[PDB]
């Protein structure tokens, strides 16, 4: 999995 | 899965 | 699956 | 599944 | 998995 | 989802 | 996902 | 994810 | 992720 | 990951 | 908000 | 907010 | 917020 | 933030 | 924040 | 495909 | 495919 | 494939 | 393949 | 592949 | 067989 | 056979 | 067999 | 067989 | 067998 | 017998 | 006898 | 016999 | 027999 | 017998 987070 | 998370 | 959150 | 979700 | 986080 | 296939 | 094959 | 194949 | 193959 | 094969 | 998903 | 998810 | 993914 | 994540 | 992950 | 011959 | 031929 | 042939 | 042969 | 022979 | 498959 | 996937 | 897979 | 995986 | 598989 | 199959 | 297959 | 296989 | 196979 | 087989 591509798993992003971005704050 | 391309879970993506933009906050 | 593409779970795409953008906040 | 594409859940897409825009706040 | 490329998870990716950027704060 | 419970993909399944059989051949 | 359970994605499962069997050939 | 639980991808299993058989052949 | 548990990919599982099986020739 | 437990990826795995068995050829 | 309590969003609750379960799939 | 109570953001639940499960799959 | 208690984001809470179980997959 | 109480995220949670449990794959 | 208590971010925290379980592979 | 399941091709059988007997002859 | 299982070709199967018995003569 | 399985291919059988018995003669 | 599990190509056989009986002769 | 398990090719076998048998004559 | 052609079998494809996108998801 | 010409069995593609892609997720 | 040209399986092919992509994720 | 040309078995190709791409994760 | 060419079996390639990229990580 | 000139039995031929073409698939 | 000519037995031709062709897959 | 002439017993041809192409695949 | 010219039994002859091509993979 | 020519036994010819091409991998």
């Amino acid at each position: 999995l591509h798993l992003h987070l971005r704050l």
